[PDB]
Formats: C-alpha cells, sequence, structure tokens
C-alpha cells in the first residue's frame, strides 16, 4: 500500500511536547512501507518545488482519529499520534481528497 | 446525524460468530447516537420504501467500537468494523471509499 | 446498474418550458434499468415519508453536466437535460454523494 | 486549478489508436485551461520530486472533448476519457469515484 500528494498538516507535539501554536502549511506527503513523510514548509504545483522530507511517522502503534472541534477549526481534520509520542495535525478541504488518506493511512496502522 | 444506502452484514451476535457472511445494502440513518440498518432495499429491483421501513438491526453507539476492517476480514473493499458493547459486530461497506470515510466520521462522532 | 438515495432536486424546464421559479426539495431518488425516478417534495429519514414517484427521467438521449454559477448558487449542481426538453437540477454539499450520483448517471446515459 | 496524482495512459496520437494501454501513476496538474500529466511516479516505490519534474503529457482544452468512458473501454473502474482538438486521447482514472468526479468537474470547467 502507498499514497502520495499535497496534503495540508501541522505538527503539534514532538514526543509528548506540545508546540505552542500551530504551522499549519500544504506540503507533499507520502505513504509508503508502514512510513509517513511530510516534506517541508511551502497552491503547491510543480515538483521542482516539493523541497525535502520534513517529518517522518511510523504507522505501526499509532493512532488515527477525527479531532475534536477544540482542536482545528479546520474541515476535516485528523489526528495522527505515533508511538512515540509526536503528534500531528491532517486535513484537506475536499471530502475526496481528505478520505482517500484517512483509508490509506487507517488501513496502514494496521 | 446522516443517513444513506450502504452495504452490511451482522457477523457476530453478542459475541458469538457468525458461521458465513450475510451482506445486503440498505437504508441506513445515524440520529442520535443510534444506527439503525433498515430491511435490504432490494425486492429480489429496488423494494417500493413502505416495504423497508422496518429497523432490521439497531445498533446503540454508546460503548460501541468502530475501525477499519483487516483486508483479510472480507474479499470487499472499504470495510469498516462496528462493534457493539453487548459484543454483536457488523460490517458495514461501500465501493466509494469517500461514502465510508464520511460515514466513519459520523459514527466516530456517535459514539463520543 | 442501479442507485438509490435522497438527493436536493428541482425541474427547471417542462418539455422545453422553463418553470418560473425554483423548487428545490430533497427527495428519495431512485435510478433504475435507465430511468432516473425523483420521488415527491419532501432531512428526510424515515421510509414511511418518502412518499411517491413525480418525475421520470429516461437517461437514454439526455445530457448530464455540470450547471454553471449563473443557474445556481449552490454547491456541486448538475443540469439533467431528457431528450423531450426537460431540465433539472441535482445537488448534495457532500462531494462523496454528489460524486456517486454523477458517475451513475453519467454512466447511466451510456 | 487542481493537482493531484492520477492514473492515465495515452490512447490515440493525432487521430490514431494506440495498439495497448501504457498506463501509469503521475502528478497531474490543472492550471490555466491546461492538464499536464508529469512523468511516472514510480521508480519501477515512490520517485523524489525532482525525479518526476519534466512533463509527459499536456493536453491543451480549448476544443477537447471529456467524458467518462465507455465500461468496456478498459477493465478499470473510474474512468474518464479526454480527446484534444487535434484528436490526441487519453485515459484518466482513479479508484476513488470522489477523485475522478471532482476531476471532471475541474477540467470540465477549463474546457469551457
Amino acid at each position: 500500500l502507498d499514497k502520495a500528494g499535497v496534503l495540508h498538516r501541522t505538527k503539534t507535539a514532538d514526543k509528548g511536547k506540545r508546540l505552542r501554536k500551530k504551522h499549519w502549511s500544504a506540503s507533499w506527503t507520502v505513504l509508503e512501507g508502514g512510513v509517513l513523510t511530510f516534506f517541508k514548509d511551502s497552491g503547491l504545483r510543480q515538483p521542482s518545488k516539493f523541497s525535502t522530507p520534513e517529518y517522518t511517522v511510523e504507522l505501526r502503534g499509532a493512532t488515527l482519529s477525527w479531532a475534536p472541534k477544540d482542536k482545528s477549526s479546520r474541515k476535516n481534520v485528523l489526528e495522527l499520534r505515533s508511538r512515540d509520542g509526536s503528534e500531528y495535525l491532517i486535513q484537506h478541504d475536499s471530502e475526496a481528497i481528505i478520505s482517500t488518506w484517512h483509508k490509506a493511512i487507517a488501513q496502514g496502522i494496521q
């Protein structure tokens, strides 16, 4: 199983340590071999501008859930918590797009 | 709340697994923390509405567990597994992954 | 091929004769045997309230297209024109739902 | 405008049909009435972005025709057919019907 595309995301915790504020950005995002990789902060169109990996999240032992209204005002926000205690929010306004990532990441956890 | 046609089968009765799957498509309603699967929508062609007005399966979502099913649980794609607090279990499916993800979101909110 | 569910719709022309105003309503809707049937004007939840057929549209010879911004202010509006000159608008705010109907009706025309 | 990964194959070159399908998944960009399919996204695993920066197929949408493909045109599901004014033809696909419908909407607007 693999997935690739541009998604909106922000880290929210670094191994259990909460970030002070949100840093929403669009980035190239890749799910491959049970690892989700978010590329660096940036619509984002040309592959020559997609930059390089910033964050990697192993899906083994992770949890994925819909974020509560208190966590974000954005539409279709998912919260991904890795086993090491890092946390990320992922979202896209398009149901079509957020759905494909929800499926891939949820199924990938397994 | 939400309503739509979904594929579903019961897979366990109060913790006791069923021998085989019994899939049907039915109207489905999520309202007030309760998920209701109506009688099969098919005549064998579509039934008229009055013919599927009786609930077949009602699942109270308080204490329920929702997940994406393991891929080997069914030959079908886009399967959710729902287990109620009494141990009954259901699979929920649609060929549209977007339909299923949006239902997952709604059911997850109903559980919470 | 068949499809069934609740959709928002309004007739806009009766065999080439424009309606004075829009009459948007949710209704039970069924696609079966190359015919799309909209039930009577009404969310709509209990099958005991779905009423009876109101409009039938044969898909043979029909056209389905995305409605221009001038035709409706709603989200995801499709325009269905039957060969006899009747016209309908169909929409749903959920991409997941409008997409399933778009596919079914477009493929049904063929 | 829109961008995403899609499956596509060319099926005719300037009106002349190709013998077989040549499907790949690639980054795809719709911008200003032009649909660009980049080089294949796969290495054999995913290529890094710099490796698929070159366009493979560019389709100018002025005078193009878009449709849902006949079901027998391909063994795949959710296939669109796009024919450019020079007679070249492409199929576009994704397992998600919602992805494909939203792309149909965008391409249709680009044509108009």
